[PDB]
């Protein structure tokens, strides 16, 4: 059934990202209240529901506001406090618990970034270069025409080749199946996470819905967003891949799939164990259909690979977990020049490549931090000690990556940080209800 209001919830919630996909984030900032309330009033006939979300749809507009978005709207201060602590903080001043530092440190980031600007982020979506432009220029006329709202910054993003990401995986394969979505999730993608894990207002496993934002035209329907923007070090990546491939028989790709846990084409090393698979790779009908039960020692998909870490499926951990409820819904955009496979000059890191995401949940704050924290950047769930994941966590060339085999568990070690925080905000994605209401504020 569909037991979710879709007229109510912005497309980006429930709509994989297009394939092929071109698009733009905006990071705006509300100068006046007055002004941010006209913006919502004009985009707000641009912002697509979720209505029929599994048709296709050549393009649409998402939008998130930031807590200082909300406070500069003029939302009460009543409901500004029925926001968690996380979301009030932001994710600079949460860098604590999300283990932002070192490379990571907000000190660092990009301009726009962490200072309590960026009050509105706008992304389009489009699957070609046509309506793409026809929704930018859409959007960049709405904003031109409003006093009182300056566009911080943008970047486009997509134009890949064969849409890999910037260091050349297939990405955008696995996200969690929605009970009463209306759509039966692809052999191995279940179970179905009930709906308010992710969509505010619906009962979640625990079987009651879990605190939202007040007043109900507020946060019904909502979900909250985690927006980190990195940068890519291609270059340190390449390099890394053929010093340590003679652990992989010869074979960098091998290597690269071991990181991953899925060879760079997409199929998942519990069903291409040997050799890649790029049939299997590119069909959602197949490319997802595993568990762990017959890999108990990570022989196949190593334990601390980048997707086994971050569902862990039937994986036994050290401390009884409910994996339902650390599940995370990714909007992944690569962005800058094409990954390139024979590039390892020191010069290669230079290149502004990288990727946007966009982490979806009603619990995004907790499970970002929670991910961050106790999946990406400790291995203690896994029995590894102080292994960090080898796509995203903090590097230090003195710890390792276990590389299971027979009869030896290899151990690597001289990894660089190869995607680097460049910044990152806790977002609300409101309800088309609340967006009009935030519209008619005051
Ligand atoms: C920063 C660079 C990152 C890169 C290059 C990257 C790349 C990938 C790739 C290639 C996959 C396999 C494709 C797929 O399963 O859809 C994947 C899966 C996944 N990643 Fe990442 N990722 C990055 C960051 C993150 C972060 C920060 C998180 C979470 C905090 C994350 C969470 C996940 C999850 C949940 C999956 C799906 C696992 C599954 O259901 O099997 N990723 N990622
Ligand atoms: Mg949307
Ligand atoms: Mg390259
Ligand atoms: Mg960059």
């Amino acid at each position: 059934k569909i037991d979710l209001d879709l007229d109510d919830i912005q497309a980006t919630v429930l709509r994989e990202r297009p394939e092929p996909y071109y698009g733009t984030h905006a990071m705006v900032r509300f100068d006046t209240a007055e002004g941010g309330r006209e913006l919502l009033k004009r985009l707000l006939p641009h912002i697509a529901s979720a209505e029929k979300w599994w048709d296709v749809k050549y393009a649409w507009t998402a939008a998130a506001i930031s807590y200082e978005g909300l406070k500069k709207l003029g939302v009460p201060q009543d409901s500004l406090d029925s926001f968690p602590e996380s979301f009030k903080v932001g994710m600079a001043g949460r860098a604590e618990h999300l283990f932002d530092v070192g490379e990571n440190d907000p000190k660092h980031w990009e301009k726009p970034f962490g200072t309590g600007q960026v009050h509105l982020a706008l992304t389009i979506f489009a699957e070609n270069e046509e309506n793409w432009q026809k929704a930018l220029v859409i959007a960049e006329h709405e904003l031109e025409a409003t006093k009182g709202v300056t566009l911080l910054m943008r970047e486009d993003f997509g134009a890949q080749p064969d849409s890999r990401n910037s260091l050349g995986y297939k990405d955008m394969i696995s996200n969690p199946a929605i009970e009463g979505s209306g759509i039966k999730p692809f052999p191995g993608q279940g179970p179905a996470i009930k709906p308010g894990e992710f969509v505010l207002g619906y009962p979640g496993e625990a079987g009651v819905p879990l605190g939202m934002p007040k007043p109900e035209v507020l946060g019904k329907n909502g979900t909250f967003v985690a927006l980190r923007k990195y940068h890519t070090n291609a270059g340190s990546f390449n390099r890394y891949l053929k010093e340590n491939a003679e652990y992989t028989g010869g074979d960098a790709e091998l290597l690269a799939a071991k990181l991953v846990g899925r060879w760079r084409s997409g199929a998942p090393l519990t069903l291409a164990p040997k050799e890649d698979d790029p049939e299997l790779g590119h069909d959602p009908n197949r490319n997802n259909d595993f568990t762990y039960k017959n890999d108990p020692e990570g022989l196949e998909v190593p334990l601390g690979s980048h997707i086994r870490r971050m569902n862990p499926r039937d994986t036994k951990l050290e401390l009884l977990t409910d994996v339902n409820i650390h599940r995370i819904i990714r909007r992944a955009t690569a962005y800058g020049p094409a990954y390139d496979p024979k590039a390892d000059s020191l010069a290669e890191d230079k290149v502004e490549r990288g990727l946007y995401f966009i982490f979806i949940s009603a619990k995004a704050m907790d499970t970002t931090e929670f991910l961050q924290k106790e999946w990406i950047n400790k291995a203690n769930f896994i029995g590894q000690g102080s292994e960090r994941d080898p796509i995203v966590g903090l590097q230090d060339e003195d710890l390792t990556f276990t590389l299971p085999k027979e009869p030896v568990r290899q151990r690597l070690r001289g990894m660089d940080t190869f995607n680097v925080l460049r910044g990152g905000e806790y977002l609300f994605m409101p309800s088309l209800s609340a967006l009009k209401w935030l519209s008619e504020l005051k």
